[PDB]
């Protein structure tokens, strides 16, 4: 009854890798920990680390950082910075040069991490279950491939994360994803991204940024707005400062034949029967759960729509000693939820007493061109749940842009309380240093705080966070229905 | 038993336009307001929208906005943003030119809100007190000048104000104040900045910023460490990324005699004894009260240490009729208390049903180079007024500046609790965004927020404020007396 090994891990995930340290040092189990690879290479994308570190939250924030001073050198001559003008483009290579350095001396990290930890030990191949205390690891995804281990285990935690959805047309073999996008050779001139999620409005947001001389970027969402989910006005606002800041963006629209010319460009295709050259196009159609190699059938793990695997509030599967965490689960599909799922999932078995993920009013961002902040309820879902919600807004330009000429910079905020009580069901936030300050809101939405404990908080005179502690009277209700005012 | 107007105002201050105008509209009042110059000039500095928005927080945050691109410029270089390096410095005379021009607007529009608002109506001059119902208006400073009005009133609010400390030495006479340094000829060389006050540390991070080519900046403190009064932490962190970028602090000096030389520039003499030419001296000694000329005595109100007038917790003061808010009553000496202040008074009086401001847990904030926000008690304080606290701090420097090569940037935080009940008595924090985190902070401790709300709530990815849900194990306490760990 005693297992090589308490634990198998099957990916180095944000979410997963969390798990095998805290199991390993708090509790001092014997750990394994499954990847594909030690630093951050193409040819399989993720790593030690995961998907965040490797290619994803990390990396995608540096280049919107870099993209960013775009705005910045340009905005400064306002506040009387003079130089060169005419033709200051990016050099992308000495972007993605200094990107790789810092994340690869993550994977450094990690590697003098599983060397220094007590009982917490690092395998690298494509972890299958060959039963419910199993683990094969073969060298290739491939089934058929060679077989490396047979770890032998009391617990399996299932933390492989997910993979980009790809568009089902000819041509879609030429495309390319967040992934390819981390490691591409130059500044593409003529940039098309496909879809709306997150994913798509900040890389657009970076291929703008870093663009060359003469060079373009275009936007193009199957539906009517981009970014589903958010709030409707935050949502309008951003595709308005997308335009001002130079993204074309196109709805209602999608392509369906891509072919590649003599020179190497891409001719595209579209729903309304229009042709144009892009240098690549990027499908950011989502992410769909990466448990297709697994072999979850085997040991009597099953899975839902599309992959997603079946788990319970504390992460159990269809068997009671496997578990699973992350984006393979389909929950959230952020990083410091997975974070959180694996801790819990460490206190819930290894710890004794356990715990469940809170997966409501979780606090997010968009690293957009200008970013967003949300926590919690929309209009659209709270004036359905709920008996009479109210909704506060409040736009506003801040005082520097009067300076710098980026007037299109509007910072918005909307509160949506439930009249009832007063209670703060979600805020959405639009605007520079809009995610420092969701996370701090979040943390008021957590403790489930009312209008009345926002706007009774003293604010600070010139930060564009103190408009919070300003919003008293709602702009508009939800009673029970659709759009009103106050009635008896 | 009738007067002229319900309320006379002596100040059109953040604190007194606000009383002012919401006594006007929402109670529908007769109301006066008293200050001394349309728009934002020299001669005499402030105007109406008070010291604020004519010769501070505005202001400053725009000089602020401004010296911040040059690290903003220097930085961008890691992530490939080449352009003219040498010689590269900014221009003065486009930056407050721009700035006079926003400041300018804002002063007209106060003008057409007294002209468009019902029964609201501006009077230039030097308010007086004649008696408890009776407010002259001379056109001098002076007691002995002419006698522009004599508004009879049923109210009065004492809303003036405070003016610039001056250091008592010979030379004095040649120095200049934060007032005067808005309106500067051109960027100083070899400037000197007098004091270790908020005011000081900003504006030798402006003059630091818009310094000439070859020039420079010192900082001169009385005492040991510059910012009395924040985390002792924060303040030895901030001296040291102050060096970093350039201002040279010094302590334990401080200036006796000043003389002028022939080229216009200023000689200087020390503590220590040595001898050094700056261009300008700018003394930010603090603020004193601005009662000195109102005749309090006169009407039968008293005033304690220094001018600042005894008030209640609900503004009244030495007469039943008078009141007085902001910097002249010396209780915090910010805007939105200010604001707060005169709101609640109009609650008070005019509204019926009265309030008192929250003077506890104000968050405020320090526009310095890397800027700093705070809340609530530090460990001096919460270790002397509490049983057992606990202290938790992290430092780190953010993922983006190993690219940007300005690894001085340590990001701090450090909260303070009661270990007794987990209360978060205090959060401080130094680094880019601490402003814009700190007010959502605020509210946390306005609903008297514990250390487990801060640590169970979900943390965004990638920003500095994720940080705040992420410290559990205390670095140390301090145990009814000094610092230590956890005896039984
Ligand atoms: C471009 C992009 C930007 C993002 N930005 C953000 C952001 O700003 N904020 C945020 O909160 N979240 C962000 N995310 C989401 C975040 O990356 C994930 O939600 C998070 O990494 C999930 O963690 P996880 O443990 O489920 O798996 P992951 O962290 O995805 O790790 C999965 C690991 O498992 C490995 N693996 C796969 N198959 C196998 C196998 N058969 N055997 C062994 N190992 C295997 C992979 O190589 C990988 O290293 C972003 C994602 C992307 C793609
Ligand atoms: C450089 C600087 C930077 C600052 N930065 C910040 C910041 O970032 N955040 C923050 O919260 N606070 C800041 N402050 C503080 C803020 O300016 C004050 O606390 C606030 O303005 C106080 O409001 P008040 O109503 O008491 O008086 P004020 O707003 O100071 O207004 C006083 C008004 O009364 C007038 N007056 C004077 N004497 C008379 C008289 N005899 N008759 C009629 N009128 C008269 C003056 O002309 C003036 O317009 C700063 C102050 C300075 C000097
Ligand atoms: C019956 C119609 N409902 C979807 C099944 C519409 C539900 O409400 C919407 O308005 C809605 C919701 C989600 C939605 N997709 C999310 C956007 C996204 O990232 C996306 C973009 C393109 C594709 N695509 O494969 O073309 C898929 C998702 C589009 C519209
Ligand atoms: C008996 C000594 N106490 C002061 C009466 C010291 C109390 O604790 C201090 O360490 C302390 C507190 C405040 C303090 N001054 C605030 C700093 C400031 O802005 C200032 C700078 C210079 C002068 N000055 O007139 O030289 C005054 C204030 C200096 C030291």
């Amino acid at each position: 009854m005693s297992r090589a090994y308490d634990l198998v891990v099957l990916g180095a995930g944000s979410g997963g890798l969390e798990a095998g340290w805290n199991a390993a040092v708090t509790h001092k189990k014997k750990v394994a920990v499954v990847d594909v690879q030690a630093t951050h290479g193409p040819p399989l994308f993720a790593a030690l680390g995961g998907t965040c570190v490797n290619v994803g939250c990390v990396p995608k924030k540096l280049m919107v950082t870099g993209a960013q001073y775009m705005d910045l050198i340009r905005e400064s001559g306002g506040f009387g910075w003079e130089m060169d003008r005419e033709s200051l483009c990016p050099n992308w290579k000495t972007l993605i040069a200094a990107k790789n350095k810092v994340v690869n001396s993550i994977n450094e990290s990690y590697k003098s991490m599983f060397a220094d930890t007590e009982g917490l030990s690092f395998h690298m191949g494509f972890g299958a279950l060959q039963d419910a205390h199993t683990v094969v690891v073969r060298k290739s995804e491939d089934p058929h491939s060679d077989v490396l281990e047979t770890l032998d285990t009391e617990y399996i935690l299932i933390a492989t994360g997910s993979w980009p959805t790809r568009l089902g047309v000819p041509g879609d073999e030429f495309c390319i994803t967040s992934n390819e996008a981390f490691y591409l050779e130059d500044a593409p001139k003529r940039m098309l991204c496909v879809g709306g999620g997150y994913i798509a409005v900040e890389f657009a947001g970076i291929f703008n940024g870093y663009k060359p001389c003469g060079g373009y970027v275009d936007l193009c969402y199957r539906g009517d707005l981009i970014l589903r989910g958010f709030d409707t006005e935050v949502r309008k606002s951003l595709t308005k400062q997308l335009g001002a800041n130079g993204i074309r963006v196109r709805t209602n629209l999608n392509p369906t034949k891509i072919t590649k010319n003599e020179d190497g460009s891409n001719h595209v295709h579209f729903n309304d029967g229009t042709e144009e050259d892009y240098d690549q196009v990027m499908l950011a159609i989502g992410r769909v759960p990466r448990s297709q190699a697994l072999q979850l059938d085997k040991a009597g793990v099953r899975t839902g729509k599309n992959g997603a695997v079946q788990v319970d509030a504390y992460s159990k599967t269809s068997v009671d000693n496997i578990y699973a965490i992350g984006d393979v689960t389909n929950r959230v599909m952020l990083t410091p939820v997975a974070i959180n799922e694996g801790a819990a999932f460490v206190e819930t078995v290894f710890g004794g007493k356990p715990r469940a993920t809170d997966h409501t009013k979780v606090a997010c961002a968009v690293f957009s061109i200008p970013p967003i902040g949300t926590c919690g309820m929309t209009e659209e879902e709270a004036a359905k749940n709920y008996e009479t919600v109210a909704v506060y807004a409040s736009s506003f330009t801040p005082l520097m842009h009067n300076i710098s000429g980026s007037k299109h910079k509007e910072f918005m905020i909307r509160i949506i309380t439930n009249e009832s009580n007063g209670e703060v069901l979600g805020v959405h936030m639009l605007g520079d240093s809009a995610p420092e300050i969701i996370q701090s809101v979040g943390i008021c939405m957590k403790m489930g705080a009312k209008i009345s404990d926002f706007h009774s908080t003293i604010g600070v005179h010139p930060t564009s966070a103190e408009e919070l502690c300003s919003m008293r009277t709602p702009a508009y209700f939800y009673e029970s229905g659709k759009r009103v005012e106050k009635l008896s």
